[PDB]
């Protein structure tokens, strides 16, 4: 029904589409929350730093746990949910964006370089739920858009939340149309004008199908 | 070398946004009646309504050429991926047709195909509201990778040695470049078969 988003992040200009995207009368009725928090508030050197070379070698560097730690103990509860954006989590799907919509409290901790000291999740698991996910199989610069993937695709699913309605409508779907009726010598296809709806429906299945068979193969 | 359009009805959720220029257009502007609206009821029935092809016919004429490569976000997409990314990486333009309701009508990418390469993507097997977060994601995969700009990670760990009473692997305080190798090569097997056991050939939970 409500819920509160913590995003801490080195880059907090970086989530500014969240705030564009939430509707007033939704922060007003006490729905939503999301509160954008600059990591660096939690450094405790003059240089504000964050990050550290890593143990064992490698390329790039790996942000310290002592930074990470004090932010999240100040921010997180036992009653937390913390998710860690991570090329290296388990799968962000529809299923695990319909079972967060019923959480109250979403911290989200935003990484760059090459990640997060790895006992920052492993000592907040031992109080917290912790999920470490990944939103696609792709390489980004941080876990700040993956942020926003998941706040989107979590709050949509919550009753009033980002002003979208929640239909009634596994396969794709497949191609809709609208006016004009033809446009640059293409019609829309006469079966969506005949007011045979069972017929629409079957119609409808059959492209679904096929754009499943040539574009998700993998669903079959 | 590369150009990015991004062509949307909602510009300003996109400005977080040399050898690359990012450009962001209001569909809006191209409105045939400014009392008009976008959107329309979808033939055949649905839920939602459709973007007109009219409006984005428009838009996409002035912006493209026939070298251009049209990127679709849609959730019912081919997967974007990270060879996806690769293969992008070097082209010259890409343009990029965010929707918003229940999407596009079809035949604006299906008309450009007859001029221009199209690729209709999916970032994910999640639902958005529309493509421009979507947008987002694609122009940051790609470019990281322009020219001059299997497994999962193991865990990493920096300074101090011991936190909380945690104490970071003794094999990566070793200075055994072989060793480490090894242990961080049998991380990432572990993480790897109990998070994407598909990357390996098995099957999904
Ligand atoms: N969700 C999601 C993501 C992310 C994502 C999420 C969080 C961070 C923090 C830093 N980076 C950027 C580096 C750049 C170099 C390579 N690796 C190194 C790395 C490996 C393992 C753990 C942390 C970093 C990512 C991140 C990327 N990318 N793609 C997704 N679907
Ligand atoms: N890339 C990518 C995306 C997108 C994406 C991309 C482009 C558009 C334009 C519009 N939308 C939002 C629609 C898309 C389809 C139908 N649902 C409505 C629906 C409502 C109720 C019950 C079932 C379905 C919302 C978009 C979503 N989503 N996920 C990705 N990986």
């Amino acid at each position: 029904g409500s819920m509160k988003i913590d995003v801490v992040t080195i880059f907090p200009e970086y989530l500014q589409p969240v705030r564009q995207s939430l509707p007033g009368k939704a922060i007003d009725a006490g729905l939503v929350d999301v509160a954008v928090h600059d990591l660096r508030r939690w450094t405790h050197d003059v240089h504000k730093s964050v990050d550290d070379s890593p143990y064992g070698g490698g390329p790039g560097m790996v942000m310290k746990p002592t930074v990470w730690g004090d932010a999240l103990d100040e921010i997180c509860t036992s009653e937390t949910l913390l998710v860690v954006p991570t090329p290296a989590g388990y799968p962000f799907t529809q299923e695990t964006a319909w079972q967060w919509s019923t959480e109250d409290h979403l911290v989200i901790a935003c990484g760059r370089y090459e990640g997060i000291d790895q006992r920052v999740a492993d000592d907040a698991a031992t109080r917290m739920r912790v999920r470490e996910v990944s939103i696609g199989d792709y390489v980004l610069n941080g876990g700040e858009a993956a942020a926003l993937v998941i706040i989107e695709a979590v709050l949509r699913l919550v009753p009033g939340v980002l002003g979208n309605a929640l239909s009634a409508q596994s396969l794709l779907e497949g191609p809709s149309y609208t006016r004009p009726p033809s446009w640059r010598g293409m019609d829309v296809p006469p079966v969506l004008l005949s007011g045979d709806h069972a017929k629409i429906a079957a119609w409808r299945a059959e492209q679904s199908r096929q754009r499943t068979i040539e574009r998700r193969p993998d669903l079959l």
